[PDB]
């Protein structure tokens, strides 16, 4: 089925925002993995596997609206240095994402594609989740204190 | 543990030769589901997977190594726009992959890092396999020809 | 038990057959496998395994007639190098092997080496068995064409 | 995918000693239970059966290579006329086909076949194992006598 | 159904042979049981008990072709006292049955009793293996002694 | 099988250091147990476990290779008095016998030991996973502090 | 809780004969199953673990008792070059092993150490039960002959 060129631009922007938020994430799970954090190094693989399923969705419906994926573009990745600067810009790279994602829905309801705004609905809903969960471990870091924190991910 | 620089900028290279292949075995898989071609598209997705495990396998290593893998640099993908074509360009990926491959081991053999050496050796068998799956159906292709091939890879 | 000396004889040559054929049948499967035809490559597997045990059979029976199997002599092969050739070797070889096992058998009658009857009939009626699958499939490649033959082989 | 020439031509090499090995194992191990020695029968007939996948390895390894496999030259069999001279062949045979390996896994790592140097250490390996049990038999029959070691393969 | 008398004649002396070799064989069985050789005596007993099932076959084979079984005739047993002797004795009986055997295979061959032929080519063949297993141990007893091969048949 | 000397040096030379591996483990075990600190005293015990099995294949190896174990020899012991001065000493004993394992490597690979090669880099990949683990334990130590981190060994 | 200065010291030098023992008869097994003896390499190796528990247990009471374990010095390690030669030196080794099992028991009756004698009381008896083992053997070898033995430990 021919889709609107726009909708498949918006389309391929928010799926080259997953592509980075694939490779941060996963780089950032294995720097978790590394340093024997083994509880955040779990979830930021869980997430990045999120973020590769959301990919793969939205290489699927660009397909269907016969348009063509761009996989080439891969823009800056946000990787930190210690557990807190990770976490900070793993929230920032999930922050500047999300006015893309409401673009794309506010534009796919303008113009009818009610499909793919459902889709783009469930990839908001994920990346909120994610947002609360960064945020909630960003105030708990500052409530038990970085100690106490960086032993609770050991196991 | 410190390992070797030159060893870890082979690495760096096999990772983005590896990231290469990820993008480009999942644009193809997802593309020839999109035709209808459940089995080669199938295929083509265990493939992608399990670049996918190499490229992880790799960041492991170098970030064992105290390295730091390069996520940021990806390359130009061979993406096809016909069976016959895909199938080409994922062989010529895999034959250029070869020669960095065989580098990476003969100077790991020449340093002393076994254990990149067995890994690495471990990535090129599966190389190699896959170097034999793709001549195989081109070859099958040539034998029983396009359409009696692309009705076999339905369902 | 102490044999007739022709009669080992016998059991020898076609001993030195079955190896032939063994040989033949083995490489022939295996290069069945490498172009991926997985139905021949299995059944010339099989054919080649029956070959092995009429071997075993016969060395036994060479054995129980304190006789000395000669499996030291190998004739020549008559390996194809496409699959109608190939259809057409292993049928050549099985016809060329059946005059052999028939005048054995009549000897063995002649003598009153009934057991050595027995065995050979048997290894008679499996290698009728094979000549009439080669026959059938040359058929069905004369009827139904040879891409879609090769087709059907593909799994 | 094209190997070297000087590659396979070993891998024919070592193929055709496999061969030699399955074809001498097997008389072996038959006349070995033609005289009521169960064990050593079913032990030889078990590294016959070794032999044998060590040949179907090699001719898979030739044949992805896209040479010729050489089932056709069998040469000289070391058959033993009673149980310490069928030991003493079987070990001057395995003790023959180690410079043959170690010179072919040596060119592999000239040339940079790793995958053929794998499989050839694998088989080396069998081969010195099998080479051990052949020396444990030989010094156990020196350390308990003939007839106490050969009632021991009874049952 | 009415048979030949000759071959009626032919399958009464096999059966006459049948009853020596169950009283033999039996009562050579028991001396092997009481002098502690549980292992023979078991053997023994089994080849006692398999000339009876010949023996019972034979009778319903010549009251099928209204012929009168002769169980009345029992003639000369060859009853051992050590253990070779009777394996010897054994050996002797077994191959004096064998031309009995092969002259009536022979003769329902001529005159077309073709089902008389199958079962007593099923006997020779059971004959035979007797045979082979009677030559295997007196090989046995002169490759490891005596002694070595009576502790061996305890259990 | 005769073995080259020098390789049954570097043998003996690595099975001494494993000897020691295994007395300096089991000690700091059994006192980490002794200050109630379980999770360190069970993975002190399985890697001395892991010495133990690695001992035991070399004196495998060397035993096959026609030559002498040495287990006589047991050199110093780099026992620490705290935590964190057992964990610095067993990395330093873990990284004082890397060498020996890259030489010997190195050695069995330039005259054609390929077996032991393999032996030698089985145990040259468990020691470095020793190391990582050693080395993430002391970086966490750091991360988290020193309380806090032994509080997370009790359970 | 502190313990006794000279019940360390006894406990330290019994702990030194238990690794003597451990690398005696762990050295013995190996060669016991290279030479193809599985029943005294079996019984060896057990014997060996049996040796490495009670060092364990030495360790941990010296431990408790708040003292410093002396795994450091090995003492002299009777090394026999055959089946007899090595149980004679298990035996003399067992036998030397006594007096100070005893006289540290009546020193820990002496100082009202009674968990201490206790400990040692349990060693003594399983040191008793493998000379009572040892002592069998060598009498089954001079009851039935040195090559009659070792045939049983064949399997
Ligand atoms: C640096 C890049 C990537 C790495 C290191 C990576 C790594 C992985 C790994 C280790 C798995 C686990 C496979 C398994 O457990 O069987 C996985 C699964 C998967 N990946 Fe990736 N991946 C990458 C990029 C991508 C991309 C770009 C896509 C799609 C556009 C993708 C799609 C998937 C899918 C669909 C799965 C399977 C999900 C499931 O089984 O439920 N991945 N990946
Ligand atoms: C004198 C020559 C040979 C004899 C008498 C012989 C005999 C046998 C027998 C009796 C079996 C057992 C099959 C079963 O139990 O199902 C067997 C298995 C086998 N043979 Fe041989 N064989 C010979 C030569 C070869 C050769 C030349 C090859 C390959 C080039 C080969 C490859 C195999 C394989 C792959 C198997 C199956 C192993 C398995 O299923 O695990 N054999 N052979
Ligand atoms: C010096 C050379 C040594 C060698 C070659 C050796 C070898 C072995 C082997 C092969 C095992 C079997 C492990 C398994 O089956 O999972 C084992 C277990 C064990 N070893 Fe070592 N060992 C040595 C020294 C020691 C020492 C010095 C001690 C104590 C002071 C010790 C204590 C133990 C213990 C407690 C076990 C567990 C046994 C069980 O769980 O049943 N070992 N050893």
């Amino acid at each position: 089925m021919k889709g609107d060129k726009i909708v498949i631009q918006h389309l391929n922007k928010i799926l080259g925002n997953e592509l980075i938020a694939i490779n941060q994430y996963f780089l950032h799970a294995r720097m978790y993995e590394d340093w024997g954090l083994e509880k955040l190094g779990k979830h930021e693989y869980h997430e990045s596997i999120d973020e590769m399923k959301h990919a793969d969705k939205l290489i699927k419906r660009i397909l269907f609206l016969e348009g063509l994926p761009n996989l080439q573009e891969l823009g800056k990745l946000l990787i930190g240095e210690h557990t807190k600067e990770m976490l900070e810009c793993d929230l920032k790279l999930e922050q500047a994402g999300l006015p893309d994602l409401k673009a794309a829905i506010a534009y796919c309801e303008s113009v009818g594609d009610y499909a793919s705004r459902e889709l783009l609905e469930d990839i908001l809903e994920s990346e909120e989740d994610h947002i609360d969960w960064l945020e909630t471990q960003l105030d708990l870091i500052d409530k038990i204190g970085l100690e106490n924190y960086l032993q609770s991910q050991m196991d």
